[PDB]
């Protein structure tokens, strides 16, 4: 029983790394299953389905890792061990989208000749404030207002 | 109607930026909803689920500004246009984790004194080495063989 920290390890960028691949694949699972949908495929839209619950496993098994070893969720760097602390994290993450990331990748969407996909991020960015807005009221409401 | 090709732009790497944030967004907002759940938040726990269903339509729209624009799969730079090459794809990304990347971590674990999440690490290649199998085994169907 020789406990070690996880933070400043490789292997804690390693946790942090396969979240993301794991994150990344469960939704391009379910993004082909709905192709296969589409043309007819039940047997591999279902097959896809059920491995992106395996991805679901894996990406979840290791924000376990991550939160029971002091580390911070991979989308952010903010502490997740409690639930107010999951709430900020979500609402730190959607503030650095419409703020930040949507809107500049927009203007450079624009720049670059790409206004349709420059409306779709402003439409992602207004969608953010809002995510943004309702994590801010459950927070108040978790720390005991209304 | 000056259309242009998204290959090789800033905004291409803004749209695979944005599916991977989009792809974490979901996980820990599923992930943080069972700790509302368990707590008896169903309120908290039913906003996590309905916006992760955002973070789903956000990231299968990127998606598909990434397949319309003839750019490739954010996690493994291969195409995803046609059922097939998403199959080839998911082929792709599950031999790279079970041949590199998870074997990889696992050794770093261990050699860094983390044999748990070594152990982890190994049982997830293990997956990712079936997870191709029967993918492999789709593509030879879908390729006119048994
Ligand atoms: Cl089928
Ligand atoms: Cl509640
Ligand atoms: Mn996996
Ligand atoms: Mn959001
Ligand atoms: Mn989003
Ligand atoms: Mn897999």
């Amino acid at each position: 029983g020789h406990m070690k920290d996880l933070k400043g390890t490789k292997t804690a960028e390693n946790l942090k790394q396969g979240f993301i691949g794991e994150s990344m694949a469960n939704r391009r699972y379910l993004y082909f299953a709905k192709r296969a949908d589409e043309e007819g495929y039940p047997e591999i839209a279902g097959l896809l389905r059920s491995i992106a619950e395996g991805e679901t496993a894996h990406a979840f098994g290791h924000l376990d890792f991550i939160r029971q070893g002091g580390l911070t969720d991979p989308a952010t760097d903010k502490p997740i061990g409690t639930l107010e602390q999951m709430i900020e994290s979500a609402i730190a993450g959607e503030t650095y989208e419409w703020t930040q990331m949507y809107p500049g990748f927009a203007k450079v969407a624009r720049e670059e000749g790409f206004p349709e996909v420059a409306e779709w991020f402003e439409t992602l960015a207004r969608a953010e404030k809002s995510h943004a807005e309702k994590f801010q009221n459950v927070l108040k409401q978790l720390k005991g207002g209304t």
